[PDB]
């Protein structure tokens, strides 16, 4: 089996789909990743992620390196063997979420010192970690500009993950058996500035990656802003290898990133949103605790073919919610994470069938109806 | 498929093995049902349930009337399809968590008013509940009485329990569908009073059940004194019926209470311990959470057939338990309860083969070391 390997099967304006070969799976693409930040996709056995058509998971360099430890889970035979997970595993690299929930923080160009609620992150004890852990992709070690910011403090923010990104590179090169058996993407940065978004891309192609992710985005700047920098920003990524847009998002953002030729999306709505009591379903998303459903025998979503909408009614659902039973967190999240993958199995679909356009709007005019 | 039949294929001392069969299946005995309060199991799917051996589980009149209403479960097509579990159910009758969880009650000839925290229970009412549920061992409507009481209270209390356990068998031969397709058992009280729990035991086979519940222990009374009461009280029961010792217990109360004639169980130690971090195993319980575990990569219990100890350490269960993770109790208490089902397991095939003393002795040992 490959290491890694991209391969593009068809296309529709800017949306592609293929698939990424590595050691331990394929990844289908467009992709979507289920978070597992503490080890678990919350509320999901491993094998029920897989059953609802995941290829891959990811994991977090900033919690696990706290929580247990990077070095008692590579004692313990790695993230895989660990958590039961024998797929791809990306994980993020901490750039972000050590400025996101450390309780204080020291920013230098070496890295970041930081008190969890006393350690350190820099590129290379990133790519350490993520070598202990035994991901399959690896991040490159960035800072993800707060927003809004000025031209210039976005500038100097970029400029300083691109440096961090050729010692991210230079550290996972270093390291035989992790340059050998994983993949490792690095992450633009630019804020909504077009010229820097391009320095950016330039300067991450120069030093070449095996794919790379749009970071900076799904912070605050809405969904007009976010569909605008990706207008630019994509194509300014090489071609040839997958763009990884990263903590994105609802399924419309989904949908309209394809659009703008995103291959990879990862984040926490459908398992957070499904503990809190909401559903996603193809006409739109339904809070299942509202009265209106107590007595409701439908599955959650009408068509959809999870295991969940196959047994179990939404009244019953309903009141496991209401009851704050565990079994309600576990059938919310497993129909939410499988409706995320069936309409990531519907966009791959259209797109290899040149559909994809019609597809995006019948999806919105039922989503939205 | 028979409505209820109960044969003991194999006898050792005062122990029996063997089966009830019921409409909706075959009931191994002696038999442990896992409690499923709110219409769940926590943290199981009922498939998980069934997969860890288990024939049978118990629900609550109590719970189910306040949340989600019978009425309205029985609109929704009976407790069976609401939550997906397709074998026999037992319901315990209300009569002893009306007075351990609501906050105000009115005891009297009729039943018992309430405040959930205003509703009423009655032998009558409780039968029709039960009927509304689709439950297929239903209970008697008894008072639990308080431990310690006065004798003339206890006889009093007992004296109350046997005229509902009439007004209940009435109500229960009243609706000719269930009459035909459950069962009823009635609950003998008596506290800890020889003298009283003859007296019950004569009432109640003269009324006429289909199995006998010993009411009115595990109360706080301690495992020698259950075990007193037990070995006069289990014999005063019609031998041919089953023997239902209600809320017990931990293993050894189990192994003990087999010794002395019991067929049938319930608790929620399994589930409840799961999730608070305690894992039952052959050599005693555990708290996972003890440092200890922190890099055990041996299983659960070193003998445990369950899917857990197939897949995960001990020390990925540390970890999802201190961080308080969904999956941590999901597989806490997928193992307790497959503990417990093996414990029964092994406790029927040592009944059948002649050799239970030898395995409540071996067992003892090792658990007890
Ligand atoms: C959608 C929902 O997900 C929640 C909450 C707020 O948005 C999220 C998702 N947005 C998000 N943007 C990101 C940008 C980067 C980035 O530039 N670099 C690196 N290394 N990792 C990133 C991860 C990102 N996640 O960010 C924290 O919680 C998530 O809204
Ligand atoms: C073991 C653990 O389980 C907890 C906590 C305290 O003990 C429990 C278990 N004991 C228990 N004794 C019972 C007696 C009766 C009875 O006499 N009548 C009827 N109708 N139902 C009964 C159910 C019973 N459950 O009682 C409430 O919480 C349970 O300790
Ligand atoms: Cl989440
Ligand atoms: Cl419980
Ligand atoms: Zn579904
Ligand atoms: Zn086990």
């Amino acid at each position: 089996r490959p290491r890694f390997s991209f391969s593009i099967a068809a296309r529709e304006g800017k949306a592609r789909t293929g698939t990424i070969e590595m050691k331990r799976g394929v990844i289908r693409t467009p992709a979507f990743m289920p978070v597992g930040t503490a080890a678990t996709v919350k509320a999901l056995k491993p094998e029920t992620v897989r059953a609802t058509g995941a290829d891959i998971i990811l994991g977090n360099t900033y919690h696990l390196m706290l929580r247990p430890g990077a070095e008692r889970i590579a004692k313990l035979g790695g993230l895989h063997s660990f958590m039961g997970w024998d797929r791809p595993i990306l994980t993020d690299s901490g750039g972000y979420q050590v400025m996101s929930l450390s309780s204080l923080t020291k920013q230098s160009e070496e890295g970041v010192t930081f008190k969890s609620h006393r350690h350190m992150l820099s590129p290379e004890r990133s790519i350490e970690i993520q070598h202990l852990l035994g991901s399959d992709i690896v991040m490159a070690f960035d800072e993800c500009t707060p927003y809004p910011a000025t031209p210039s403090r976005a500038a100097s923010s970029m400029e300083r993950s691109m440096r961090w990104a050729k010692r991210s590179r230079d550290a996972f090169d270093s390291r035989k058996e992790q340059a050998e058996n994983a993949a490792l993407f690095g992450i633009q940065q630019g804020s909504v500035f077009e010229n820097l978004r391009q320095q950016s891309a330039d300067a991450l192609a120069e030093i070449g990656f095996d794919g790379y992710a749009v970071g900076g985005l799904a912070v605050g700047e809405g969904q007009d802003e976010m569909f605008r920098v990706l207008d630019f920003s994509v194509p300014m990524l090489p071609d040839d290898k997958p763009h990884y847009l990263m903590g994105v998002g609802k399924p419309d953002d989904i949908v309209g990133a394809v659009e703008r030729g995103i291959d990879m999306f990862d984040c926490v709505l459908p398992t957070r949103s499904g503990r809190n009591g909401q559903a996603f379903t193809w006409d739109g998303p339904i809070n299942i605790r509202n009265a209106r459903f107590s007595e409701d025998l439908k599955p959650l979503d009408s068509e959809c073919h999870c295991a969940v909408c196959q047994k179990w009614s939404r009244a019953y659902i309903h009141h496991l919610i209401r009851a704050g039973e565990i079994l309600g967190a576990m059938l919310m999240t497993e129909h939410n994470i499988a409706f995320y993958q069936q309409l990531m199995q519907k966009i791959r679909d259209s797109i290899s069938e040149g559909r994809f356009s019609q597809f995006a709007q019948d999806f919105r005019a039922r989503y939205f109806a």
